[PDB]
């Protein structure tokens, strides 16, 4: 005897609980290195990513413990190895930091902690290796390094000298300040050592930008997906553009999914598509759809090479597919307020959840990172997906994203994530 | 104007050919190591993977080059670095095997080729790059180092002392004679040097089986696959089961797909599979069903642990769904033809093809090379996809594998692959 949850569709065993109803580890994943290394930029993206696919992860930046401990940041001063009271106040803040972690893994539901700081010494390590076995919990290490002066610099440009520690700064005393800071950790700093001091310690040590990569000792699967991910991100910028198909002839009846064609609008839709890409001027721009008719009637317009991925495909509304709204609240007004209630987890009979689109959707997302400039034509339910990956958007908000028809979404880096530009290409639809 | 291909349903830019109708880099996988270090076992398993995925991938493995040209191997002699003859009939079998590989990546369709043989010298890898550049491949190195005496020892046992090189052996000489091979190489041998010397190459070095690694200059997506898939992977001996849900009641009916619940046949395998289990005796086993009631029910006839994959579920016979064969013939006989003349890229109208179910069950495979024993309760088609993988057969025999209802497939590692035994539980079903 097994029911199917009405929500998520999910087959269990009737649970005819009694008359009195009764109601694996953690891990800690460690930042190691010298300041402007992108350890912060690591730590958000990674967190970013796990959180996307269902992973509860948070970063916990010790520096901005510190800098709600002490208010104001005045110069490199503080960070020197001679300053004692410094180091204890930096020691504190990390402790602080560490409190958070326990509290966040051990009581609050969190799988992955990002224990952001410098971490630069064996003694540190030490005691940060203490916490997590008194705890039950996982050592993953990250170090990050970078011996390259133009990186470093670039590095501090474009973080460092517009962060709240250098409010009352400009630019060329910032960087000044900010390379005495970074030479503060040069004298004690202990990289990882696998192949002795560290063979035990389940490591990557990442290498000028992920030009090279050691890896020790990779214990589960986050920690072999976390490598994975790393080992396929760059930092050097593009421009990533989504969009849905031009308006095609169900939109116009407001039938939901099926795989009709574009209107007539939607084909004005697609010259300006062609004129927009035109006008972007890029060298080399990589057109993907998905493989219903609409994205690609829309990239034929382009005169472009495109590449379709069945992953873009729309959300399978199953049972529900080539209904109208109105034929959805008649039919199935059960289903219908289902998932007004709980949309992102809700899935249609025989068909998809926005969670469902999630997993479909994680080689589509890899591959985007390991690309240059990309526009994706695709999907309502597939766009908002990808939209909250790029702006950090959660599960619940996600199926709610605006993602208007005849709109371009253009994604650009800044700093530690990604700018969203809407650009409206001056095509009527139906709403 | 878009047609739909018939066979695999992708929409095409209609090609009003005119009256006269007219009509990237394949890779060069080269292994490094000392003899019995896993290079051959890579080689192959790497090539099963590459080959189930869609990417044409073949072995070229030099000592079966030599085992032709040399007709019987009597001893270690033939391999020693002062044996001028055997020097150069062993560059002769590296250069006919380099032809081979030449004419597969260029010639055959072939896009992938692992150049199996030690290449334990600089100059060696320099004539392959030599080669690689003049033809425009791409070359991309594993190195297996193994300096472990007890895994060289084992390597030897499994592999080597039952090579055909051996046949006029005992295990006693085999093993000595072998042992006496490998020193042959060691003064000569130059490990790669990924931190000077081979700065520029792409490689991975996979470091006491699998525990470290060193990568560097990871090129594109397929090196980025092969990275991945070769961290994931371990050597030490585990039982995968496979078998189909127990009988179902669209069994019964010959209706095809949907989710359907057990029949009381089914559900008398079901109780058996759960004694052939407790049989087996498995210290720890993982069982993992589809979201599909007939194996959720039939793993709940084991009370251990499961886990429900999507991706496990059977092939979405679209619009032929909860049909009857007989009813399929009759309301579509023009798509049960194309099926029949070609089944795996066959695509039911909004359902799926066995091309589709490959790309689905990647992550399944990824995830199973990191466990033990596994017993996967699935799906016809599923299970059949899963056994082509294991049992390395090709696309166009996979969608006839034989995997009837009732019985497990035990798959147990031999040599360099999966030996199949099957155990018919002795309880009837439909045929
Ligand atoms: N692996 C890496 N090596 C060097 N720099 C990187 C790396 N990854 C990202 N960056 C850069 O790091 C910068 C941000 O540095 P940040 O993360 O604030 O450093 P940290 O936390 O080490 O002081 C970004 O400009 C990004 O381009
Ligand atoms: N990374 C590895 N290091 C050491 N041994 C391995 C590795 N991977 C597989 N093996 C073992 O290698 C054995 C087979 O050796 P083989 O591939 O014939 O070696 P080679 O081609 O180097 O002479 C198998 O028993 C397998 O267990
Ligand atoms: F049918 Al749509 F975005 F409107 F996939
Ligand atoms: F319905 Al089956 F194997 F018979 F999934
Ligand atoms: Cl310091
Ligand atoms: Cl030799």
């Amino acid at each position: 005897e097994l029911t199917q949850s009405r929500v998520q569709k999910i087959w269990v065993p009737v649970d005819h609980r009694p008359s009195l109803p009764r109601s694996n580890s953690p891990t800690v994943i460690v930042m190691v290195g010298l300041p402007a290394r992108g350890k912060t930029y690591i730590s958000k993206k990674l967190t970013r990513y796990l959180n996307w696919i269902g992973v509860p992860t948070k970063v916990f930046n010790v520096g901005e413990y510190r800098r709600e401990a002490v208010k104001q940041y005045s110069s490199y001063n503080f960070f020197r190895p001679d300053n004692e009271e410094a180091m204890k106040v930096r020691k504190q803040c990390a402790l602080a930091a560490l409190r958070d972690v326990k509290s966040y893994l051990a009581k609050e539901g969190g799988q992955i902690a990002v224990f952001d700081a410098t971490n630069t010494t064996r003694e540190r390590r030490h005691m940060i290796l203490h916490f997590a076995k008194e705890n039950d919990f996982k050592a993953f290490f990250i170090e990050s390094v970078c011996d390259d002066p133009t990186v470093v610099a670039s590095n501090i440009m474009e973080v460092k000298i517009s962060s709240p520690d250098y409010k009352d700064c400009n630019s060329a005393e910032a960087m000044d300040d900010f390379m005495k800071r970074i030479s503060c950790y040069e004298a004690s700093y202990q990289p990882l050592d696998p192949d002795k001091c560290d063979r035990d310690l389940s490591l990557i040590k990442v290498i000028d930008v992920g030009r090279r990569f050691l890896v020790n000792r990779v214990q589960d699967h986050i920690q072999s997906r976390i490598v994975y991910y790393l080992m396929n991100i760059h930092v050097q910028p593009r421009t990533i553009y989504l969009c849905r198909h031009g308006e095609n002839e169900h939109n116009l009846q407001g039938r939901i999914g099926g795989d009709s064609g574009l209107s007539s609008r939607g084909k004005k839709f697609a010259s300006a598509l062609s004129k927009f890409v035109e006008e972007q001027n890029l060298k080399d721009l990589r057109v993907w759809t998905s493989q219903l008719k609409s994205t690609i009637q829309t990239a034929e317009a382009l005169r472009l090479p495109y590449e379709q991925w069945k992953a873009l495909n729309e959300i399978d509304a199953g049972v529900c597919e080539e209904l109208t709204y109105e034929e959805i609240r008649d039919t199935y007004p059960e289903e219908y307020a289902l998932r007004e209630q709980d949309k992102y987890y809700y899935r249609y009979p025989t068909g998809e959840s926005y969670q469902d689109l999630v997993q479909r959707l994680e080689p589509v997302i890899m591959e985007l990172e390991r690309q240059e400039n990309v526009l994706v034509i695709c999907h309502q339910a597939v766009l908002r997906c990808l939209l909250a990956y790029f702006l950090d958007k959660s599960a619940e908000e996600m199926p709610y994203l605006k993602c208007p028809l005849h709109t371009v979404l253009k994604l650009t880096p800044v700093a530690y994530g990604c700018r969203v530009e809407s650009i409206y290409l001056n095509v009527e639809s139906v709403c």
